[PDB]
């Protein structure tokens, strides 16, 4: 289960977060123990298309190499705070697994800049028992945190040394999938 209400980052600038480029997880938290694998790759593009506030997203499990897409439409409760109703699609926007009630994640933008970003996000999906996950983004997949995002980590009360990081996990993206999914 989810426990946090993520504070949104005060003046959160939502145009430049949803510029249509793509975001790469670089560190990540869960809050509950084994929820996520120790290793993993994940990254998301996030824009508007034909006035609609969507996210794509990739996941790849390095070890496994189980691989899934989603996209989403973004509904608003409050700058910087959104619920996503996603559907599983292959890297070409071809529909997988349907929108569907009950599968949903809110997604909630801590911190942002022009680079790098903290997010929360919590997923709902059917009957399984799923928890608060933090995840530190960059522009760069291969950037190391610098000091505002960690700074932004602590003021969040974690501690960014607890954070699991993707980069050591020979992660290759397919940008172009992430941003062309924006419209599907
Ligand atoms: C921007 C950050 C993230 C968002 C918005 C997000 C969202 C989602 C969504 C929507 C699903 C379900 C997709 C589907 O069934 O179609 C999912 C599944 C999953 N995510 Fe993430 N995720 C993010 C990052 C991560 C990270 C960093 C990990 C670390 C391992 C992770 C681990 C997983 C796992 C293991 C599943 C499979 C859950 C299951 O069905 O048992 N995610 N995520
Ligand atoms: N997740």
């Amino acid at each position: 289960a989810c426990t946090k209400n993520a504070i949104a980052q005060t003046g959160f600038n939502k145009d430049k977060y949803f510029n249509g480029d793509v975001w790469y997880v670089t560190d990540y938290l869960n809050l509950e123990p084994d929820d996520v694998p120790k290793r993993y790759c994940a990254a998301l593009a996030a824009g508007t298309a034909s006035g609609k506030l969507k996210e794509a997203l990739y996941h790849y499990d390095p070890k496994t190499q189980d691989t899934f897409y989603d996209v989403s439409e973004l509904q608003v409760e409050s700058l910087g705070k959104y619920t996503a109703n996603f559907k599983k699609v292959d890297k070409n926007g071809n529909v997988k697994v349907a929108v569907t009630a009950g599968n949903y994640y809110t997604f909630t933008v801590m911190y942002a800049d022009d680079s790098s970003a903290l997010i929360h996000t919590c997923l709902h999906k059917g009957n399984k028992d799923l928890g608060d996950l933090y995840a530190v983004l960059n522009r760069n997949k291969d950037a190391a945190a610098g000091d505002k995002v960690k700074s932004a980590v602590s003021a969040a009360t974690l501690e960014f040394s607890k954070f699991i990081s993707t980069k050591e996990n020979n992660c290759a993206y397919d940008n172009d999938s992430l941003k062309s999914l924006l419209t599907k």
